[PDB]
């Protein structure tokens, strides 16, 4: 399907 | 994050 | 399913 | 966040 | 059955 | 949000 | 017999 | 919401 | 006999 | 709706 | 015989 | 008279 | 599946 | 009769 | 898919 | 993606 | 009769 | 985008 | 009757 | 029906 | 910019 | 339902 | 800046 | 509901 | 310089 | 920084 | 002072 | 300074 | 798929 | 939520 | 010296 | 896409 999202807190 | 997304069709 | 949505508020 | 989906097909 | 549905605005 | 779905086969 | 629909309107 | 089914086996 | 349907568009 | 279902059976 | 069908679409 | 009902569930 | 039906109407 | 239902989980 | 239906008013 | 619904009020 | 369900797997 | 629901109701 | 589904990812 | 979806990449 | 969302059951 | 978005492009 | 977020929980 | 965004550019 | 981020989780 | 997005397309 | 914004509403 | 934005419309 | 983020705190 | 910033550019 | 970050993560 | 930045800083 559709995958992701968003990171940049920890990492 | 912000995590997620939709699957099903296949898996 | 249809399996999946958002997370991330509390996790 | 947002949650749900649709299930049924095994449970 | 079929089962599921929708949430996260207010919960 | 939205609830419900489709019953009739155990019950 | 078949049953169920969609509840989340007024509820 | 959005109502109904199929009866009439039993009933 | 067979009895039922779909209701909600204006109910 | 959506109306209707099967009759004859008996009448 | 078997007398119905579904209806609604258009009426 | 009538028979049958919906399987899938436990089977 | 989802499996069965009516019968008995004629049978 | 009524004949159907619905496939499509394992296969 | 998700494959089925309900038949038997003709067939 | 994901296609289809059901028919079988007009047709 | 009733008709439809859900593709997009593998179409 | 993201393109679609459900239709039906009134259509 | 009921119409839709979902798309996007793609086009 | 259910109504929405995301739009923005080119609208 | 980025539009959209869910609507349908009351409205 | 849920509304919003994001915006900032031409404004 | 860049505006936005979501609202539907409450309004 | 969920709130925020960036700023600081001219602010 | 930049600020903002998100909330909504508790608040 | 802010890192993500949506897969999903081709894969 | 600063230089730049978000481009591609228009352009 | 502060670099990025978003693609995918069109590629 | 919808690809980039923001940067420019380390590069 | 989630918080913080960017600064020393000027300061 | 550019300082900041994103946090939430832990706290 | 969306494009663009903030630049001045150094440049």
């Amino acid at each position: 399907x559709i995958s992701x999202x968003i990171s940049x807190a920890k990492i």
